[PDB]
């Protein structure tokens, strides 16, 4: 085998704050924290104060792959920027790979080599925030339609063939309420959208993404 | 022209409840809600309950295009299932296209043609929740890398050629905490991870999708 597992159920004897890798191919988690493991998903759990806590990896894990899969599970305690891993050459301080926490509980991957105003980088779609205003908009263009939040895509489908046009002269319209439909399962049948709306407008055509951004300003 | 635009920002000459299309094309959107409309983002905006509020547009607005585009601002006041617009026929329940505030600040958007059975939709992509256990992965195949949440694709960058690899023998690597980078402005130097984590895993190739949904289970 390759790869490394850290469970951090229990430390290893002879310590307080080490965990080993169930793979058998890496050295010892290292753990700075006051709290130490808890109760979590799957047996004990890191718990980080968001403070100085942290864990230290043993040197080389990731850095000897060409493709690679880090994964884990996470439960964030506060929204906002804050970094989830690091893994950074050990002679300088510009050639790195970070996953990171956003501003909005979204995350982003970020690789470079040439410090932090070079990173490439992958991050995850917004959603619409409680008492946050934000544009959206739905295009159908032929088969392919596609949702937008603030003039960003966050999903398409491009199977859509489809139901009221023609014969679409009398359909109905409502903002905030849905009609009844042939399912008693449906549970947006009698709920009502709590919030504000403005500018609502519709286009017999399917807007391109920067006249979709050009209306979110 | 053709299509229309609701600005919501006073009610027509003679009554209390109707907004004007501003393209002048359609008839008057009516208001149901005993708030009126209110300072909102651009003039005024409507302001739903979320009990029983909610808006009627003209008939026949959406059902005479074949490609279209629906577009509005939206301040979410209740994360929930919820209606945000629904144009359907008005000589059947089950052909109608709706969309929706899902059970996480998601939206989604359907249309069919068998009622709601027979939903073909669109969902926007999932986040990381405030106190909510979720999987997270990084995979790396070649140039095209990828983020997953709880084993759903949520971005993509297929232009990642690049850092640690080779030499990577010595690389360090944390959970909770970045190093120093070459940059002041980098908002992740000294800040730290609040939250739980577990089972942290690495492999030396990039996971599938199913696969990263086996880990997600
Ligand atoms: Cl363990
Ligand atoms: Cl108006
Ligand atoms: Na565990
Ligand atoms: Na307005």
């Amino acid at each position: 085998e390759t790869g490394a597992w850290y469970m951090f159920d229990e430390a290893v004897e002879g310590s307080t704050n080490e965990f080993k890798d169930y793979k058998g191919n890496h050295g010892n988690a290292v753990l700075y924290s006051a709290n130490g493991v808890v109760p979590g998903l799957n047996g004990n759990s890191v718990s980080l104060d968001g403070v100085d806590d942290y864990v230290a990896l043993p040197d080389g894990i990731a850095g000897t792959f060409y493709n690679f899969t880090i994964a884990f599970w996470v439960r964030l305690d506060t929204i906002g920027e804050q970094p989830i891993f690091d893994f950074f050459d050990s002679g300088s301080n510009n050639k790195y790979m970070r996953l990171t926490a956003e501003s909005d509980g979204k995350i982003k991957f970020a690789m470079t080599q040439s410090g932090y105003y070079g990173e490439k980088t992958i991050t995850s779609g917004s959603a619409l925030t409680e008492g946050v205003w934000k544009h959206v908009a739905v295009t159908l263009s032929g088969d392919t339609g596609t949702l937008y939040i603030n003039g960003e895509n966050v999903g398409e489908n491009n199977t859509l063939s489809l139901p009221l046009t023609f014969l679409g002269e009398t359909s109905k319209g409502y903002i905030g309420k849905s009609h009844q439909t042939d399912s008693s399962e449906d549970p947006y049948y009698n709920s009502y959208l709590h919030g504000m709306i403005d500018d609502f407008r519709i286009f017999d055509r399917a807007l391109s993404a920067d006249e979709i951004k050009t209306l979110a300003s």
